[PDB]
């Protein structure tokens, strides 16, 4: 019948039916399950055509009051167009419709609360990568807003056969790179030290810098990717520094405002869109947690403890969680000082706490990856982590796709 | 062949073989999967022959040197009890080892490097409640051995029918009652509200206080359950102080010394053991961030707040986190300064890495259930949560089980 849920905090029982319409790993990563690879070959007319059926039924459902008429002369449109030309067109609102429900439907979005209250840029008609870097320009633009956030997504041309994708080789719209020094120490974002050498091979230019901001890489219509620098009036930065400790911003720390996903592969009704990036808003942790503390990142934790006078070399004193907080003081104060949108985690968890309760009065659940949702520092002390969650894979979704590098044919 | 694993903090890669030998729901307390419930009948002898068959071979296989005809001679020896008999009795040399082998294969235990290390108690000769209650004390006394904690585990009699089964109410050994009092406020550990009054039902005595020692709930041989006084001179606890706040040791807090769960199930060779308390050493955010954050336990973080003069009207103060960390660092501090063994979330993490990584050469494989492993609070700073792990059940193993008060036959 249906899925028992326990908030272990509340003691609240929530009831999932929602897990029905679903398509042990439970810490990996990049499961299979979410990933959606590439093709050579349109989809099967015997696979796209129900997929079609029930996403137009879905589209058409979700009216406050149901148009009938429409709905059904849809379905018949829709079958004609696929029988005629092996694929389909989605209108512009079903498209935006898809692009929320896509994001609705993400299992590790903490900030789904948001889902209804995103800007949809239709590029389906784009071309060239030039093309692609311009709509690029335009969201970047758009989603900054000169500090005050907005959410937005830019949806390129659908897979037609798989030969001639659109994708974007980075994973997200603004992102550091990260250089192998002559003298062995590595510099910037340490993460990204393959595709910062991938750049340089595609001509781009290195600055050798701590902080600088990578070119984006479009592949556009199946072609080989072009490199393209990202315009720097374009990239709005925030300078840490700490409420208290003036020797914090001798750090020289900075980050990027803008938190844009890249690579991620858009399904909806049959229809796949392989370039689709989309952002939010940052939430702290993501800056102050993974960023600045991750060893495998730019691994700040140990100087700050200095310059704090703990006592690095006691692990049992706690001087890690005494700096990480501090961290993540500074990196709230700056942005807000900035006047540049950011929401700390406590925040955070109730709001998807308050999100994933609307969720099941209104559909009866909510894919949720507790591995995910949780945030990387204090867990017990957000309501989400006292949560019991169900993580299934609804449609619309937003999938992974395999490294394009991995899958791509070079021509020159 | 294999599953691959991945360390996301150091790159490496571990092959998963030790899953073939297992017997989306993730973020679930108490799944089927983990629990082993109540029987009327005894064990089919189609089944118990083949997993007694299997363990008799596994720990054979376990000797430096194999001793091939007491192995033979002990499959035949089983064999013929189990037709004689319909069960069987493991040597205390089988029982040691599968006490440890059921603690290496807890998921949920980030304290399993010193699986080997583990005093056994033999109490399978037991009769009485009386006598569950002697060798508890017994246990209870070894284990606290003046604040230098020990490990051990006391096991009982052996599931025959299913009818006369030895089982601790108790979740733990050692814990503080609960009690709604007249004013409507609560007293103590609030999540022993039903049990508390369980105890009082079965004639116990309330004493209203804080931090009163609930009473041994034991049930031997089927029998309606027994009440037993914990000897006060038995319970070792800890006074709460920081090394630094003062007025923190005004908050009047303390806690036990002893962690030991008694209410789980030991399954080995087709045998079932519905009685058998374990215990370990605290690791401090169990006390500090569980105990006392949790809103529905003890509930301190805003007291503690206030007292620190933070901003705990703003949650992007991050007030919380600096709360957190003090209470924990009086925790630390309180225990070492009476002597008493624990230890902290980063070092326990490190430790686990470590075993992990001795298991996996070993015997490749580590069952991990990731969502247990991660500390409370300051997650991504531990080197566990940058770790994939595959979570499957082996056997021996330690289950669930379905709570006594709700399967039990009531006799007077
Ligand atoms: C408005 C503010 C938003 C906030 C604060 C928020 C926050 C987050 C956070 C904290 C993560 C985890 C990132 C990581 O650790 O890798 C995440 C993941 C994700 N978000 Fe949101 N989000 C927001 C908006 C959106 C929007 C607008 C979409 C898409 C239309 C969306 C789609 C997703 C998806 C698909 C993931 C999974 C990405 C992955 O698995 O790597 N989110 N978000
Ligand atoms: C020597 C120190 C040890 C440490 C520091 C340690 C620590 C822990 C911690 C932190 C948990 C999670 C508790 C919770 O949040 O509910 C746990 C669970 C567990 N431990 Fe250990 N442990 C130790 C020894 C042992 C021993 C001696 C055994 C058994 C022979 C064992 C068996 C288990 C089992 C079965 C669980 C799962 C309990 C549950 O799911 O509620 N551990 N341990
Ligand atoms: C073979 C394909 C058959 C498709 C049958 C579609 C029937 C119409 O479907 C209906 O649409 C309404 C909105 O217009 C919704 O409110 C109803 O819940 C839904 O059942
Ligand atoms: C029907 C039951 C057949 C049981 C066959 C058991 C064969 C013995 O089993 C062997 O025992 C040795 C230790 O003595 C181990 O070292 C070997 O790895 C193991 O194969
Ligand atoms: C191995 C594990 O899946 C990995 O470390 C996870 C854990 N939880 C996460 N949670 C979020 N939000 N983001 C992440 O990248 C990760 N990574
Ligand atoms: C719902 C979720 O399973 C529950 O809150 C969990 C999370 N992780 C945990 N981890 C540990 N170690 N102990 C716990 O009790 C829990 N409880």
């Amino acid at each position: 019948q249906y899925v028992r849920i326990k908030n272990w905090g509340s003691g609240e029982i929530l009831h999932d039916t929602l897990h029905h319409k679903a398509t042990c790993l439970g810490s990996i990563m990049n499961p299979k399950s979410l990933t959606r690879g590439p093709r050579d070959k349109p989809t099967p007319l015997e696979e796209l055509l129900p997929h079609a059926i029930e996403f137009i039924n879905q589209y058409y459902g979700s009216f406050k009051e149901a148009k009938i008429e429409e709905h059904l002369a849809r379905l018949e449109a829709v079958t004609k167009e696929i029988e005629t030309t092996g694929t389909y067109q989605l209108t512009l609102d079903e498209l935006i419709f898809a692009t929320k429900m896509a994001w609705r439907n993400a299992p590790r979005c903490i900030g789904r609360i948001q889902w209804s209250n995103l800007q949809v840029f239709d590029a389906r008609n784009c071309s060239t990568a030039q093309e692609m870097f311009q709509h690029i320009c335009r969201h970047i633009l758009y989603a900054t807003n000169n500090g005050n956030i907005r959410s937005a997504i830019t949806v390129f041309p659908q897979r037609s056969d798989g030969k001639h994708d659109f994708r974007l080789w980075n994973s997200q719209l603004i992102r550091y790179a990260g250089y192998q020094m002559p003298d062995g120490t590595i510099r910037g974002d340490a993460a990204t030290l393959e595709f910062t050498q991938l750049c340089i091979d595609l001509g781009w230019k290195p600055r050798y810098g701590r902080f600088d901001v990578l070119p984006l890489v479009l592949q556009a219509d199946g072609q080989d990717p072009e490199v393209f620098e990202i315009p720097p009036d374009l990239v709005l930065e925030v300078t840490m520094e700490h409420p208290k400790y003036e020797w914090f911003q001798e750090l020289g720390l900075k980050w990027y405002a803008l938190p844009a996903v890249a690579n991620m592969l858009l399904e909806v009704g049959g229809l796949e869109f392989p370039a689709c990036p989309f952002n939010g808003w940052y939430m702290g942790t993501e800056i102050g947690v993974r960023d600045f503390c991750d060893t495998q990142r730019y691994n700040i934790l140990e100087e700050v403890g200095r310059r704090m006078g703990l006592e690095t070399h006691t692990l049992a004193s706690l001087w890690k969680d005494r700096a990480v907080t501090e961290i993540n003081v500074a990196v709230l104060h700056s942005f807000q000082k900035q006047n540049v949108t950011i929401m700390d985690h406590h925040t955070a968890s109730e709001s998807f706490m308050k999100h994933m309760q609307n969720e099941y009065r209104a559909r009866g659940g909510c894919p949720a990856d507790w591995i995910f949702l949780v945030p990387p520092v204090s867990g017990s002390i957000t309501p989400v982590f006292h949560q019991e969650m169900l993580n299934y894979v609804l449609s619309p979704f937003y999938y992974y796709q395999i490294e394009p590098w991995k899958t791509h044919i070079w021509q020159n």
